[PDB]
RNA sequence: GAACUGAAGAGUUUGAUCAUGGCUCAGAUUGAACGCUGGCGGCAGGCCUAACACAUGCAAGUCGAGCGGAUGAAGGGAGCU
């Protein structure tokens, strides 16, 4: 998949004798818009190098997400650290009602109707972890049918 | 056949980081007031304060087919003119 979103770019510093060394960190998300999505972090002493490292890292470790035709299966509630995330499917006319990192993640993954919200700390990287944790543990029918036959469970 | 369908975050504590936590901002509303500016129309609204004191007009009268009385037309005439 090839859809690049630059979620965040930040400048960090470390102290040595002489003064400070500055570094640049980038967090990006990659996906095809039809089920696969991954995220990557990259640090360098230059912004382009950090962004390229983040893109290369995100292009690895992609995951497959089960979705109901550009729409979620059921409401989801997922947490990582101090960040908490609520999601729930919406109708066709809706867009993406989400803020910041969540919007990039959901748009990249390929869902178009998400009506989402976040509570707790709104650190973008932790929000991205929480959003992938919610999206990855999404079952969808014919997999919850491990118990018994299908069309009777629903 | 309908009577609903719906939820965004950002800045700021550090050399840098995560968390906690307060402050501030982006929206929608007023019986509003003030500053600058000002063409027209339709529909509404207009003492939120002193239940403070009030000049002057008007805002509750009608019935003569309930009853006496006094006001007494036009006319028919009568006299004198
Ligand atoms: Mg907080
Ligand atoms: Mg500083
Ligand atoms: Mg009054």
């Amino acid at each position: 998949g090839y859809i690049e979103k630059l979620v965040q770019v930040n400048r960090v510093a470390k102290t040595v004798k002489g003064g400070r060394i500055f570094a640049f960190t980038a967090l990006t998300v990659v996906g095809d818009g039809k089920g696969r999505v991954g995220f990557g972090r990259g640090k360098a002493r230059e912004v382009p190098a950090a962004i390229q490292k983040a893109m290369e890292a995100a292009r690895r470790n992609m995951i497959q997400v089960d979705l109901n035709g550009t729409t979620l299966q059921y409401p989801t509630k997922s947490a990582h650290g101090a960040s908490k995330v609520y999601m729930q499917p919406a109708s066709e006319g809706t867009g993406i009602i989400a803020g910041g990192a969540m919007r990039a993640v959901l748009e990249v993954a390929g869902v178009q109707n998400v009506l989402a919200k976040c509570y707790g700390s709104t650190n973008p990287v932790n929000v991205v972890y929480a959003t992938f944790k919610g999206l990855k543990n999404m079952q969808a029918p014919e997999a919850v049918a491990a118990k018994r036959g299908k069309s009777v469970e629903e």
